[PDB]
DNA sequence: TTTTTTTTTTTTTTTTTTTTTTTTTTTTTTTTTTTTTTTTTTTTTTTTTTTTTTTTTTTTTTTTTTTTTTTTTTTTTTTTTTTTTTTTTTTTTTTTTTTTTTTTTTTTTTTTTTTTTT
């Protein structure tokens, strides 16, 4: 591994953002159909 | 060993621009002054039977000047076009919701030092 490695800015946009994207949806918005909790509260209970 | 070329930051102080303190004009805001509404009671006004002498409408006839009337030529009315205003689709922007990322301030208390004013 070279100190200075080019990655074009197509490829390293949309992995950042997908990766926030699938984090968020996964584990910080949408509740669980089953308990109907978010991450925050099952973990606050 | 002496002597010669070049390079820049300073003696810089002045020109240009920027920043920071100012105060005229149309849009708010508190006051006094004039329009509204509900009670008391109060002499005062006003609703309803009876009688009465009145003065205007309906028998009948008359005319004349407004109702008949026809026609010329105007002139308001209608047509087209274009501008001005009103009103509604369209678009844009901003705010709130709930989990996330980041920060920022005001005062007590004592003791000692800078940093201005007299």
């Amino acid at each position: 591994a070279r100190e200075i490695t080019p990655v074009n800015i197509e490829e390293e946009l949309k992995s950042s953002y997908l990766d926030y994207a699938m984090s968020v949806i996964v584990g910080r918005a949408l509740p669980d159909v089953r308990d109907g909790l978010k991450p925050v509260h099952r973990r606050v209970l």
